[PDB]
């Protein structure tokens, strides 16, 4: 569903924050659980914000995001920072 709604969004709603805002649960949990696959998926979606640009306030919001992350190893941490 995320990566349906991020992509149909990305052609041109507040609600690809909340639906981030989904998997940020896990994420608080230990986001180690199910990288194995996800990670994929999570980096082209996150730097899909990164490109186009109008989603001013959900780039504010992946930045609270990976303030929380911070405290996940630091290549899979890095690899969004820098780009951003």
């Amino acid at each position: 569903s995320l990566q349906k709604m991020v992509r149909e969004h990305l052609n041109p709603s507040g609600t690809s924050e909340l639906v981030m805002l989904s998997l940020e649960l896990v994420k608080t949990r230990l986001a180690v659980m199910s990288m194995e696959m996800r990670k994929n998926f999570i980096q082209a979606i996150l730097t899909s914000l990164i490109e186009k640009s109008p989603d001013a306030k959900i780039l504010r919001a992946v930045v609270k995001i990976v303030e929380e992350w911070v405290k996940p190893t630091l290549r899979e941490k890095s690899i969004l920072l820098v780009k951003m």
